[PDB]
């Protein structure tokens, strides 16, 4: 099962709704998960089961899934959320990343 | 940029030694990192620089690089160690995954 993560990257300012997607080439249900991954480190759960909130990640994060097609939304971007993002689907194992989405300041 | 890591899932008994291939499409240098994960946690960075060891990383990991051919070896298997494995290629940005390995106990 692929999962096709868009845009691969993209630049946005601070205070913007901007919205990565992730669409799997087959029904995964809801075993999606989101990371973040900063250079140096490894990366952070941010959602399980396509949108639950891990503890203590800020309420400005929120996933959605609609058919095979899932989004992660950041409402209003802060300058610790500029990092890479990734969508895996954990339906079959090994579990499968999207490509990522690098998310940069203008 | 694509890394196929290979086999997509083994077997193996405690005190085993396990080799995980990746071949990365095209010259990376030595731009790979290895990855741990376990259900329902985030990957642990294990390796990076295709052979540096992250500090707390056991000596029976080791990893090495000949081209574009990238191989994480476990000595001698510990039952800490059965999880899925993915190298990730970090030429280019966003950094890639491969499609991750399996190690189950059989």
């Amino acid at each position: 099962i692929q999962m096709t993560q868009s845009p691969s990257s993209l630049s946005a300012s601070v205070g913007d709704r901007v919205t990565i997607t992730c669409r799997a080439s087959q029904d995964v249900n809801t075993a999606v998960a989101w990371y973040q991954q900063k250079p140096g480190k490894a990366p952070k759960l941010l959602i399980y089961s396509a949108s639950d909130l891990y503890s203590g990640v800020p309420s400005r994060f929120s996933g959605s899934r609609s058919g095979t097609d899932f989004t992660l939304t950041i409402s209003s971007l802060q300058p610790e959320d500029f990092a890479t993002y990734y969508c895996q689907q954990h339906y079959t194992t090994p579990p499968t990343f999207g490509q990522g989405t690098k998310v940069e300041i203008k």
